[PDB]
């Protein structure tokens, strides 16, 4: 109202395309008016402060040296030195990351990983290498272009998606930015925000890209994106275009402890103000990994550490006594109330028709178990958890394994048609292809019809045959992870799947016992306790 | 006139940084236009005394010691049991990290807890620990980032967000903001205020928070914010990092009547200006606490003691009869009317199919009384109450374990697909949203199923799985505290949680009666008032 | 009534009066206060009978507001039926000359004469603008077995 003339300067002092320009004129002549009482005017100034709140004509440093990288990449996180090489293989090599346009393949490197991993602290690091402002973005809950893009302006309430809104909360305008939980946008309100994606995923045809709010195709032509895949069940298949799938599977618990030891409990200790007065033993380090985070990454233990170093300082702030306690096994309880998990699962006493199994879930690979019981009916099953049907299918090959093999392991003659099934799994969408841990509900189901007891101390993963055979799966080694953290010992193995074997670092091949199988009545003869 | 030349002084006697100076100044000579006309000449005005009247560089003393802190909390407040550590380790967290290394750090003390049981109380006496000023603000209702941030200012008509106003009444910078009920927002009209929250609530943004009545953003680098919310469960995802909850759980009668005797009443009595002139009996007290007042909470108190306060006016100042008064068990009525609530619930005369368990709402601990009809028909369950699937698998769980057990029970030999069932149950989607009372759906079927009057004054928690064992629940406490509102002595509890169980205060546990449980099969002996 | 605006609120209940204590009000303040303000005296004489038929059958909301209304309009048309003449020196008004001075009556004496209906229950709650009946109304049609609310109140009624 009173600026205005000010902001008519103010417009192209900072460098703005023309056709901006443009749009700016036509929502330029209808100033002049008064604004109160009339909140399209209020709404037209809002558009037009809009138009040089967007950031414009700026630049960040070309740096790319290799040897930054990597020790940025190295010496920062004592976690990694594998993926480090494959994010240099791909980085250094590449020099179409951006700065180079062209129509070739280009993939925009999505980061693949339960959240526990620390996929977005390596996007910090390579932010801070590459010397390009940082900035995440939550888009889980998010279905709708008008929530992605801008919301169409008409009214006075009307603001940019919130990529344009984020691309305003830094100083730039060729960031490298993250994309936190990018795994949630379903077309199914106004629009498919994947379109929005799909036209941002190309290195060029995002700087085509036109907003609602506003209407001019917005420069992003040497902006970098990255993309937070927790899931490691389904992929946009839109999103296919320009793929290089960067995984981060999950901890084995030496290099848990040993991270603890060197990159985390020192900063733990540091957020805390202290110099090192208090002290943990590795031994305590362990304690808390097993019997306190049942997860598949360190984010809980962070949480758990920081609690560690909580109870030590207000302890401290009793009195000036310590010039340094160390925290052995013997006092933990003491710091984190009740150990709030098992030391492993050895004190199963085990069930009569519950088993164990490595299920996909979104914090990747995971123990879980399965319950099944034989309750009187008509041969009938049931389901839990609105199951993906592939799961469905592997109860039906277990089924159909167990109906040839009634006599073999002591089974009824007619379970399926006098006795009905209920059949839980925690997990129920499944959108991984096939049933992650099929085998294992084939052996629930064997013990419970089998009407005897099941060893709880063992874990299997993979598919079944219709002919009683151990599919193999992907994945393999991160479920054998989430087993070790958990302690789990004998894990039952598919013949199939020796590739994921042999690449099984050599912390995870020595404290189990594996089981290459082919057959599913073998992987019931070594957990069943009776035969008949 | 000398209107400029006082703004000029006011403006130049109060400080600020050095940018917000200039502006001020700025718009100080961008002043001489029509005063008595649109705003261009008043709103800057209003600028400046906005920027005039907001405290700069004004603070308060702060703590220096948790010795203060601990007699504030023992004196002036009952204690509150298990949540006499968690404050006094954050302030002991917050008193060490105070060179300059709260930055990204410093979590902020979300208080989850009933309206009723103390929490702005809490706040107040911690105020007072580190002699720092109070201001509440209200956000249960708000739907605009301008009700937080502030607002486009060109015209007259918008002010800035209650932020902003809250630091103004406050003359210093760095107060007690409590942030009430903050889990209750929504996003239904223009925007979302999430992003404000996250934004002013985690320090390092804190400075970097904007403002819009006041273009220049403002920094809260100082201020000890606390937020007390209700739920967990409504807080968006983004406002959980640096969130530490501090939870305030329910309370039982016995501290209801020590607090009463100590601070509620002699509080009423200080009220109504009957200093020393009628006395209660602690008979009478726990009769009204028993018999009025059925919160999570001593809030009813309040009212409660509020209206025998002010009946005791009335009754005096008609005529005074002797120079202290007295009232017992045997006279509430004379003061309050029909006791609303019945004392004891050992008079229940236990119903035929209705079970009533424990759930931790928002607004309070209570009973879910959980209502089956076992209407005859075809074999199908259909719940009700606003609930998702996850009920519906806990009925379907306890469904096959009755299954299991159907002539153990005197249950039908087939009743699946022979006898239909609904299943009312009031909103069991509270915090822990899923089946955290899955024992207590169990009995109801298993009362109403077998016609059998499931006992009254057990009250039970618990979650059944598939097989049939009872797994032990989070949260064995706000479970145990709804339990004991009620008024309820006998309480059914799963034995995986005893471990958990010996860790709760003495108060919870002397006025309760805990029967520790491991199945289903021991469940329904309990509260099965015949044999069959 | 806000949140905010509802901490240090003492609610004092006021619901409706009743129609004996109607007749009442109407008898000791009510009707005197409106005979002086048309311009009367003391020449009209009413009967607790024509003050009830008034009540019962031209006011349904809760109070005195309404009979207010209606003795305003008494008042006026006995304006009419003295101004030209003192015919009479204390008129008396019954239940039969209330239309002459009303206009018919728009409610019923008792609801006793409803003729109970097939398919309809009265309800009762307290509508914040005045207490009032709710006429919920269902029906039966041979269908396959689903219910639909219909009014827009909440899923509570549903269950
Ligand atoms: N592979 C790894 N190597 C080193 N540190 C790791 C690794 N994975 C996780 N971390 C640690 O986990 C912590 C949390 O990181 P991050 O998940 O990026 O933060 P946020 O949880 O806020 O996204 C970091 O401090 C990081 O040191
Ligand atoms: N130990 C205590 N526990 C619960 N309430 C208390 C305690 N001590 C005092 N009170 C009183 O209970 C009332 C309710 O406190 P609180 O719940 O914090 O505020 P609000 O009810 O406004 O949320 C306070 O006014 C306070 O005077």
């Amino acid at each position: 109202l009173s600026d205005l003339e000010a902001l008519r300067k103010k417009i192209e002092e900072v460098g703005m395309p023309e056709a901006v320009k443009t749009k700016a004129l036509k929502e330029l002549d209808r100033l002049e008016r008064m604004q109160q009482g009339s909140p399209e005017a209020t709404v037209a100034r809002t558009y037009l402060d809009w138009l040089t709140e967007v950031p414009w004509s700026k630049a960040d440093p070309e740096v790319l040296d290799i040897n930054h990288t990597r020790q940025v990449l190295d010496e920062d996180h004592y976690g990694l030195k594998d993926v480090k090489e494959r994010i240099l293989e791909y980085l250094a090599v590449r020099q179409l990351t951006q700065g180079l346009d062209v129509r070739n393949k280009a993939p925009i490197l999505v980061l693949v990983g339960p959240p526990g991993v620390g996929k977005t602290s390596l996007g910090r690091s390579i932010a801070r290498s590459m010397n390009r402002k940082f900035h995440r973005i939550s888009l889980g809950g998010v279905r709708d272009e008008a929530e992605i893009r801008g919301h169409r302006r008409t009214y006075i309430g009307a603001m940019p998606g919130k990529l344009i809104h984020a691309m305003k909360q830094v100083g730039v305008i060729n960031p490298v930015i993250l994309l936190d939980e990018i795994d949630k946008m379903s077309s199914d309100w106004r629009g498919d925000p994947a379109s929005a994606m799909l036209e941002v995923l190309d290195p060029e045809q995002n700087n085509t890209f036109t907003d609602h709010y506003l209407d001019v195709p917005y420069d992003l032509s040497k902006v970098f994106f990255i993309t937070t895949a927790n899931t490691l069940q389904t992929i946009p298949r839109p999103l296919l275009d320009r793929m290089e799938v960067i995984e981060i599977p999950g901890y084995t618990n030496m290099e848990k402890q040993a991270i603890a030891r060197q990159y985390l409990w020192p900063k733990q200790v540091r957020e805390s103000g202290m110099e090192g007065r208090i002290e943990v033993t590795d031994a305590a380090i362990l304690r808390v990994i097993s019997e306190y985070t049942r997860e598949a990454g360190v984010r809980g233990l962070e949480r758990e550490l920081g609690k560690i170093a909580r109870k030590g300082a207000k302890f401290w702030l009793e009195g000036a006594w310590e010039g340094l306690r160390t925290i052995d096994a013997s006092d933990i309880p003491t710091y984190l109330g009740i150990p709030r998990y098992r030391p492993d699962k050895a004190e199963t006493e085990p069930q009569v028709g519950t088993a164990q199994g490595l299920a996909w879930t979104p914090v990747g690979g995971t123990l879980l178990t399965i319950e099944v019981a034989a309750v009187p009916g008509s041969g009938k099953l049931s389901l839990t958890g609105q199951l993906g049907e592939v799961m469905k299918e592997s109860a039906q090959a277990a089924l159909t394994y167990l109906r040839a093999h009634t006599q073999d392991y002591g089974l009824p003659e007619d379970f399926y048609n006098k006795v009905d099934l209920h059949v839980h799994v925690p997990d129920g969408a499944t959108p991984k292809d096939g049933p992650s841990a099929g085998i294992t509900m084939a052996t629930a189901i064997a013990s419970a019809l089998s009407r005897r007891p099941a060893r709880m101390d063992i874990a299997m993963t993979g598919e079944v045959s219709l002919r009683g055979k151990v599919m193999p799966i992907g994945g393999v080694k991160e479920k054998l992870l989430a087993a070790h953290q958990a302690g789990i010992h004998k894990i039952v193995l598919p013949k199939d799947n020796e590739a994921q074997l042999e690449e099984l670092p050599k912390e995870v091949l020595e404290g189990l016992e594996i089981k290459l199988v082919e057959d599913v009545g073998e992987v019931l003869e070594y957990l069943l306790l009776p035969e008949p």
